[PDB]
């Protein structure tokens, strides 16, 4: 079978190995039909951190189930299943109260593990999700990124008549957007400093978008005034102007979700804290994208947008094909400010 | 009549006027019995902190009605009633929906408008909280402290059953510790950096006590970990270190309730926020003591709380003494802060 693998930066293109056997009773194997690259699977891609280079990422993908274990009594060869990456153990407190992203000896397909830019994988069978047969299989590789904004959305109970505010106009922004439209928000504000992205925001139902490198917060809540309340704001840019400019902008008790994780400090001003608190603001932490039962109301939610079609992928995607394009994957507008999401379909 | 009045630069007095009338439909005036010194107050004192000069400060007390205006249905003079030291407008849509706190056009009593730093007092009808008869009249005095805590756990929906940490043990802290363990809280716990303040705390009820001068955040998360499901914690020291330390201490999904203003800026590493998210904490901004029906829940329930007994006020009281051992006292502030609460008594 043919694979795309990475070591010690700097080099890929594809390989070649034997298929992988089920080796656990409680295994699956899958023919990979899509499988997606990931900005967060990104910087081990040349901005090392030790690791063992060894093996390689790949976390958001879909296809058939092959093979079974014995132990396997709830799957047949030829089902549509798409991956669940992360693997809790499933007993500790916080997994009995569905707090699996809060596991402390987690695991993770193209991570801890390793994940599907090949023709088969062999994984656990709780790290597979049962998609709908009318699903088109492909859009299974959209799943996980999709549950990363419904989670959100689960975390603050919903976004249903509220005025959905995305900060950040990314592949996890974007798919947010069309959700929470789909999902009967009130209204969806797309905030980003590129013009570009915020016309793809405002083609997929974002009835208004803030550049904010062209307009400041006292602008942009002047212009929001009329939808100050209910708000559901997700900072998923992960930059800390974003996280203060949520702050700033925020209608009376907002509820602002952060799905974003810094990599730089966060600098907030006595008046912008002060703000969290007399605006009276719920800021939820959000984490992964699970809850209970396993893996989750996220999942089933995306696997019922993408069969019923609410959701416009092709936009999203800046490459599709089998291997060798795809071992293509890299080139050099270099490693990033991505197009898009970049699809294995074997 | 006497008064206690702030000139700039720590100057404090006592001066003689003329019994204020009423001189609107919808005003009371109020026989002052009790009335307390704030710790938002000190910096009105000391350090600039009013926004005008002279001013008599004082929104901590009760008292009896001596007069109503032509306007005013439901009291009558001799009823004992607290100070409800807001005034929000009433008809914005903030406060058409609740959010009392966040009415732009608010007015003060002891902050925008004169306090009750005196023998009597004449306010709006709204600005006062019919007492139960059988309440101590002194205790008044501590109503709108105690309802500050109680705000914050309603703004959690609630402190039964949950773990709850003061961060703090100043007087809103040893206050929101009592209620919670009348409130039913299944712990609660006290964090400060005073031996003797902790030691008060849990005298108290608080069933365990960290010293922050003694103990690192990793250490009390240490000791916390069989209590660290279902945590309410409330932020009452207003300094950048004990956000901080909240945010490191926090079991899963903990509730972080931020009471304490800042008056330094915040600088958190992306390491602390990441745990915001990776802990998926909720962070809850609270902002005065009020909610709907006005003045809310709060009120009603320190009142109770009172009115039950089941309050240990006298360790706080750190003062009593009519207007010039009171002026004095509070000049022998100036320094530092308070050893607890000092009290106006006619
Ligand atoms: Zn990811
Ligand atoms: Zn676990
Ligand atoms: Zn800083
Ligand atoms: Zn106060
Ligand atoms: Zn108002």
């Amino acid at each position: 079978m043919k694979s795309v693998v990475n070591d010690t930066d700097g080099i890929v293109r594809v390989a070649e190995s034997v298929i992988p056997e089920i080796k656990h009773q409680d295994e699956v194997r899958v023919k990979i039909a899509s499988s997606g690259l990931c900005g967060s699977d990104l910087p081990r891609i040349f901005k090392n951190g030790a690791h063992y280079y060894p093996i390689t990422l790949g976390h958001e993908f879909s296809g058939y189930i092959d093979a079974v274990g014995s132990g396997v009594d709830d799957l047949h060869p030829g089902d549509a299943v798409a991956c669940v990456p992360l693997l809790p153990c499933f007993t500790c407190p916080e997994c009995l109260k569905g707090f699996y992203s809060q596991c402390a000896k987690y695991d993770f397909i193209g991570s801890r593990r390793d994940g599907g830019f090949a023709e088969y994988i062999v994984v656990k069978r709780k790290n597979v999700f049962a998609l709908p047969t009318d699903m088109p299989i492909e859009d299974g590789a959209f799943i996980e990124p999709i549950t990363v904004g419904l989670h959100a959305f689960h975390l603050a109970q919903g976004c249903e008549n509220k005025n959905v505010i995305i900060i950040g106009a990314g592949t996890i922004g974007l798919l947010a957007i069309q959700c929470a439209v789909a999902l009967g928000a009130k209204s969806v504000t797309a905030i980003d400093i590129s013009s570009e992205k915020l016309a793809l925001a405002k083609s997929f139902g974002a009835m208004q978008t803030f550049n904010s490198s062209e307009m400041s917060a006292p602008q942009m809540q002047s212009v929001l005034r009329e939808l100050r309340f209910n708000q559901l704001i997700l900072e998923t840019a992960g930059v800390p102007q974003t996280v203060e400019l949520a702050v700033e902008i925020a209608g009376p008790h907002a509820q602002l979700a952060l799905v974003g994780t810094l990599h730089q400090d966060l600098h907030l001003t006595s008046a912008t804290f002060g703000k969290i608190l007399r605006k009276e603001l719920t800021v939820i932490g959000s984490w992964m994208n699970y809850s209970s039962p396993w893996p989750g109301q996220e999942w089933e939610t995306a696997s019922r947008l993408l069969t019923e079609r609410k959701l416009s992928l092709e936009p999203l995607i800046a490459h599709r094909g089998s291997f060798e394009s795809f071992a293509q994957a890299v080139r050099d507008i270099a490693r990033n400010a991505m197009p898009g999401k970049v699809l294995l379909i074997p």
